[PDB]
Order: C-alpha cells, then sequence, then structure tokens
C-alpha cells in the first residue's frame, strides 16, 4: 500500500437513507468511524489474505471503539469491527498488526475533528446547503491538505447529502496529504 484513506460518516445522514427498519445511527451528533482503506495506485486494496480478526488484541481500546466506531446501521459493533479488519486491514498487516491498525483510526479520530473545525466558521451542520470548496477550503486550513468528501442522493428528492469526509495520509499513517476524489458535486446537504 502507498497511503491510507481515513473515512468518518456522518451518522444521521448515513441512517437517512434507511426508509424502512431502525438504524442506530439517527440518534448520534457527531462524525464517527467508518473505516481506514489500504490504497494502492488510486485505488482501494480489499480482502488481502491476513490473521483472523481476534477481539483479544484490542480488548484495551474497547471503551474508545465502541464510542468513536459503532456500528450506525446495525446494533452490533463487534461484527462491524471484525468486517472492516477482514476487509481492509488484512492489507496493510505487513506493517500494522491488528492492535496497532485499530490504535491508529482512534488516535486519527482523536486528532481530526471535523465539526470542531467547521463550527467557528459557520459550516457546522444544519440541514442547510454547503459549498463543496467552502467546506474543503476549511478543513485545509485547519488540518493543512485537502480531504475527500463524498455525497450520497436520495432517490425520491434527488438531494444531495454529504455523508462521509476522507483524510488521505501517507504510507506511515501519520503524515497528512491531499486527497484527489470527491463525489460530492459543487453543492450538497449538511
Ligand atoms: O456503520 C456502518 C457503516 C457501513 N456498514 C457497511 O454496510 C454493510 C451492511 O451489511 C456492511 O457490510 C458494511 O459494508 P462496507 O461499506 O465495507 O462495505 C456497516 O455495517 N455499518
Amino acid at each position: 500500500f502507498d497511503s491510507f484513506w481515513f473515512v468518518q460518516q456522518w451518522p444521521p445522514a448515513v441512517c437517512s437513507f434507511q426508509k424502512s427498519g431502525s438504524c442506530p445511527g439517527s440518534g448520534l451528533r457527531t462524525f464517527t468511524i467508518h473505516g481506514l482503506w489500504p490504497q494502492q495506485s488510486g485505488t482501494s486494496l480489499t480482502n488481502c489474505p491476513g490473521s483472523p480478526f481476534d477481539i483479544t488484541k484490542i480488548s484495551h481500546l474497547q471503551s474508545q471503539l465502541n464510542t468513536l466506531w459503532p456500528n450506525v446501521l446495525r446494533a452490533n459493533n463487534q461484527q462491524f469491527w471484525s468486517h472492516e479488519w477482514t476487509k481492509h486491514g488484512t492489507c496493510s498487516e505487513s506493517t500494522f498488526n491488528q492492535a496497532a491498525y485499530f490504535k491508529l483510526a482512534v488516535d486519527m479520530r482523536n486528532n481530526y475533528d471535523i465539526i470542531g473545525a467547521l463550527r467557528p466558521h459557520a459550516a457546522g451542520p444544519n440541514g442547510r446547503t454547503k459549498s463543496r470548496q467552502a467546506i474543503k477550503g476549511f478543513l485545509k486550513a485547519k488540518f493543512g491538505k485537502f480531504p475527500g468528501l463524498r455525497c450520497r442522493t436520495d432517490p425520491q428528492t434527488k438531494v444531495s447529502y454529504l455523508v462521509q469526509v476522507v483524510a488521505c495520509f501517507a504510507q506511515d499513517g501519520s503524515t497528512l496529504i491531499d486527497c484527489t476524489r470527491d463525489t460530492c458535486g459543487a453543492n450538497f446537504i449538511f
């Protein structure tokens, strides 16, 4: 791998697309971790053969993980962590063992407070239209590099909503670099 995509999701928006059934994310008001995805030549590396998920290796992080990395779609946090490890984490296991991988995601979340970086500039979430350039600009000013913005379009109204924010890191997992791909248009609701 040559870099990482640290992906955070906005729970209310994610769950807004679940028009049927329960969705725990509907009641959260902060960005939470979706995943830490190793990258290679502009694409995500997935399903690499590696070690099976072992909860005992991250037992010391259970408090932080239940708070910062909850499953927002269903009430089963461990299943989500196991899925993320098997699908993404194994691809960077040559340098980051399971414990280090989850610790890395936690440290990244604690050091990349999106709402805190937007609130002062009147760019916090309020269900109104935001500019892609403005949001990327505020985050670049605070963190030093451009983030990636990901959006989803509502099937009924065709309105675009911000659902995830990506912070791009070099292969060392600590050096921030500019992201280069957005799925958001010029404007979206946030
Ligand atoms: O909080 C969350 C956010 C996303 N997911 C993803 O959706 C699929 C549900 O079975 C899960 O497989 C997982 O897929 P991922 O996008 O890699 O594919 C959750 O389960 N919980």
